[PDB]
């Protein structure tokens, strides 16, 4: 909890963006949200060509894989039949997503590095320390290691891309940790009920537990709205967006 | 019209 106010976010040195799955894929499930994806890549490249050391934790590989595999299944039927999986989709989606990120980042000079982790990799101490060394070595060379879960051969208290992001932010000792989710923030009761209020400053449920854990270890977690324009640039810019987590 | 109706959608493209 080094930071304590939304003006001390200008001096965040190492932040860990975390893209949800509602951010990348659209509601139609007919492609990507290329607008939001390219805008987030633009903001990350602009806040990384500035001096900070950012390292995204992407997500939403299975959705891309589902789209690609549905197309391949349609395009491989007999015209007699036309007139009347987690892992395969994860593999296809991971390949395609890294290709897209690579193109969008190389348009800015930056370089990315796909680092896929699993769940047991956080249990074995040797592997965990080796992974920390790898991540620090990648960050110090001005690379943007785009972490993700090895969902193609072993699908997954790490149980998501959220708790994994909190663990990474705790281990790599990051200042900020942006949990770009689908909701606009945190309320004391869901919007379709009484008491609709935003909790801009959090005093002292999965996202909430992950944020609490990462707050009790040095990081300062922020939960933003993914479908909001200019999320990261204003979260860092100091404006009151999302719900900031301090004591 | 007896064969081409029983090809995969990929071959006929």
């Amino acid at each position: 909890p080094t930071f304590t106010e939304r003006s001390q976010l200008k001096y965040a040195r190492r932040l860990v963006v975390k893209l949800g799955s509602a951010v990348i894929t659209r509601e139609d499930n007919h492609g990507l949200a290329l607008g939001r994806l390219a805008s987030i890549v633009e903001q990350v490249a602009e806040c990384h060509l500035e001096g900070r050391e950012v390292m995204m934790v992407t997500s939403g590989a299975v959705a891309f894989g589902k789209q690609k595999l549905a197309q391949e299944l349609l395009m491989s039927l007999s015209m007699r039949e036309t007139l009347n999986e987690p892992r395969a989709a994860a593999a296809v989606g991971q390949s395609g997503l890294m290709s897209l990120y690579d193109a969008m980042f190389a348009q800015y000079g930056v370089k990315i590095a796909q680092v896929l982790v699993t769940k047991p990799d956080f249990y074995n101490e040797e592997t965990r320390n080796n992974l920390f060394c790898t991540l620090s070595e990648l960050i110090s060379l001005n690379i943007v290691p785009i972490i993700n879960t090895n969902d193609a051969v072993s699908p997954p208290p790490i149980k998501d891309n959220d708790s994994l992001s909190a663990m990474l932010a705790a281990e790599v000792q990051a200042d900020l940790l942006i949990l770009m989710s689908d909701v606009d923030g945190i309320y004391n009761k869901p919007p379709w009920e009484d008491g609709a209020k935003l909790m801009h400053t959090y005093t002292s449920d999965s996202k909430v537990k992950a944020a609490t854990w990462a707050l009790d270890r040095g990081v300062s977690v922020v939960i933003c709205n993914g479908m909001q324009e200019k999320a990261i640039k204003t979260i860092i810019g100091g404006r009151k967006v999302g719900t900031f987590f301090t004591e």
